[PDB]
């Protein structure tokens, strides 16, 4: 399928462990798609002071369409320094792996695999 319905537990960026996916973009957009595939994939919702917590390259998560069954269709984008590979709608948050921590709530979303 070229769309995956997923639901993402959405964390506080303080209570995040693993806090990116990788160390050049190739690697991190690898990480969120295997991490997205296996269930093991956490959202962090973007506000003032959240990226700077967050270890670079960042993998975000944009809107690709104006939302089946509920879910926001999306796709990966990609920053390093201050570089984006990639290009989306309006981001709806930054991708961490996710190793147990309790979240807030739940996106629903439809990942272009």
């Amino acid at each position: 399928k070229t769309h995956v319905q997923l639901s993402l537990p959405v964390l506080q960026v303080r209570d995040v462990l693993v806090r990116g996916f990788g160390d050049s973009v190739e690697e991190v957009l690898s990480e969120a798609r295997q991490h997205l595939k296996d269930g093991t994939c956490g959202l962090v919702e973007v506000e003032k002071g959240v990226l700077p917590q967050l270890e670079q390259p960042y993998v975000f998560i944009k809107r690709s369409d104006a939302a089946p069954h509920g879910h926001v269709m999306v796709e990966l984008v990609a920053e390093l320094e201050g570089i984006q590979y990639g290009r989306s709608g309006e981001t709806l948050g930054v991708l961490v792996p996710h190793v147990g921590e309790i979240p807030v709530a739940y996106r629903k979303v439809l990942l272009r695999k």
